[PDB]
């Protein structure tokens, strides 16, 4: 059976809702359900549901004329009622989708037709088509499968237009998905798609070796990266390892002490050899970085100055600023107070246990007393959204959010980004600006508020940017080279040719 493969998740994918969050999967949600426009990894959008669009004046109007012969997996038509349906049963839900802001623009939405479907703005929004594109809320299930004509209070069968269908799903042990033999696109040369609910990574990582899945694929939690890199070298698997999707970093609370201080926050960036830390923790496999944003992410070719690993220089800094070392002991102080900062984690994440005790020691040698408080998942999701922290790690989201709804996201106070940011001086012209970029016309303009947005925030050291990481790929060799999707949450199953 070289047309069925089996793969593995550290959890179900949830319900399938395509218009929720958490406990929907991502990954499984986009296999099931479809936009009007797909994104493509040269940052364009190509025609999908919706065949071609235009736009009135004056960006605020836009029409789309969707396919005619597509059809959801249990036959019902897809065409301009179902979509119009759709974005009112997202839109009920509004204040649950404030992170993009597209679900703030959004006036009406209506058939014109069968095939013409339009859509009122607000303002004249730049990125609304990648928004559209994103794996959700904006994807379209069979509008008979609402539950008294919403989707905020759940679903029924989870109906999509994709090229897979959810066969089954048993809680804390499998989720099967089958080729959509109706799919108004390309067959996917896999039939069936099996994932396993393996929590931990070690044993997924067994699971492979000893036959039970043919496939891994996911970012640098994947797996251990020890027996990752053992795994590379193994000439009976295949491996793979792209090229950068996203950043990992520490976010300092600009409105705690001491992290609060310019001159604190502008140390702890000199104070980590980065890539000891990745040869140490992530053993090699990921690349050092400098900014919050590397600077092939769109908008953010910036020229920006690294804070190099100095060690001397984070110590002079924070002389500068009264944190200086009592006799005979290693942690600084000022006004008696020492130099303490909380870096909170997922307690039973060894990756990041692994990075935050290398953190720890880094910042000790320059006289930094970090404290690590690992907790359970849902106590650190409280933390970020109150801003109960000196320090967390913290990641971008890969594109197409990266640079423009990461930064929307920075302006939603119950997250991280904003709590991280809420002490800063010019927080408040930061957010103006943040809604500025995403409404301007201007492209000169775009890139000005883009540099000076991303500018402050490194001058302004609320970030310390560790690593821009990768997705890596662990196979059966029988399957062949495994492609990546453009949207770096998404897996392209349907692209796998094992031929
Ligand atoms: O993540 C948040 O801060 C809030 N999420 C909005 C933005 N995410 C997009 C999304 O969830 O669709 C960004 C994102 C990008 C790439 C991978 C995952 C990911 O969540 C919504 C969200 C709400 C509840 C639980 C989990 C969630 O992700
Ligand atoms: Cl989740
Ligand atoms: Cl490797
Ligand atoms: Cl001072
Ligand atoms: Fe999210």
């Amino acid at each position: 059976a070289p047309d069925e493969i089996t793969t593995a998740w550290p959890v179900n994918v949830g319900p399938l809702n395509p218009h929720l969050y958490t406990p929907n999967q991502m990954f499984a949600q986009s296999m099931v359900y479809e936009p009007l426009v797909k994104y493509q990894a040269d940052g364009s959008v190509i025609p999908w549901l919706a065949k071609s669009w235009t736009h009135s004046e004056d960006g605020k109007t836009w029409t789309f004329t969707l396919r005619d012969d597509v059809k959801f997996s249990n036959g019902e038509p897809f065409d301009a009622e179902a979509a119009a349906e759709n974005f009112r049963a997202v839109l009920d839900n509004r204040q649950r989708h404030a992170w993009l802001e597209l679900a703030n623009q959004i006036v009406d939405v209506k058939a014109l037709s069968k095939t013409e479907l339009q859509i009122t703005l607000k303002s004249a929004y730049y990125p609304f088509l990648q928004e559209l594109a994103l794996p959700r809320p904006f994807r379209f299930i069979a509008p008979s499968q609402f539950k008294n004509h919403e989707t905020m209070n759940g679903i029924k069968a989870p109906i999509g237009t994709g090229p897979w269908i959810l066969q089954e799903s048993k809680l804390n042990q499998y989720d099967v998905f089958v080729r959509n033999e109706n799919y108004w696109g390309e067959k996917p040369a896999i039939k069936k798609i099996t994932f396993n609910v393996i929590p931990d990574p070690t044993t997924r990582a067994v699971a492979f070796e000893t036959g039970d899945i043919d496939l891994l694929y996911g970012n640098e939690g994947l797996l251990p990266l020890d027996t990752f890199a053992r795994f590379s070298q193994n000439p009976a698997y295949h491996t793979q390892l792209s090229q950068p999707i996203e950043t990992v970093m520490l976010a300092l609370n600009t409105a705690k002490a001491p992290t609060n201080e310019l001159a604190v926050r502008e140390a702890l960036n000199y104070a980590v050899n980065k890539k000891s830390l990745i040869d140490n923790a992530l053993y090699g496999t990921q690349q050092v970085a400098d900014t919050l944003f590397a600077p092939s992410v769109p908008y953010a070719n910036l020229g920006l100055k690294p804070s190099q690993y100095d060690p001397q220089k984070a110590k002079a800094l924070l002389e500068k600023a009264g944190w200086t070392l009592p006799a005979g002991k290693d942690i600084r102080e000022k006004n008696g107070q020492p130099l303490r900062i909380e870096l909170s984690f997922i307690g039973t994440d060894a990756l990041s246990k692994s990075m935050a005790e290398i953190i720890q020691a880094d910042m000790r040698q320059i006289g930094a007393d970090v404290s690590l408080i690992g907790e359970e998942e849902s106590s650190i999701y409280a933390r970020q959204r109150d801003g109960r922290f000196g320090m967390i790690f913290h990641r971008t989201w890969g594109a197409p959010y990266d640079p423009h709804a990461f930064l929307s996201s920075m302006r939603v106070p119950s997250h991280a980004d904003f709590q991280a940011q809420q002490g800063l001086a010019d927080k408040p012209l930061i957010d103006k600006e943040i809604g500025e970029v995403l409404a301007t016309h201007d492209e000169t303009q775009r890139q000005a508020l883009y540099r000076d947005i991303l500018t402050r925030l490194h001058d302004e050291a609320v970030y310390l940017p560790i690593s821009y990481i990768s997705m890596m790929v662990v196979s059966k060799p029988e399957l062949g080279n495994i492609p990546y999707a453009p949207i770096a949450t998404e897996i392209p199953f349907e692209q796998i040719k094992p031929v």
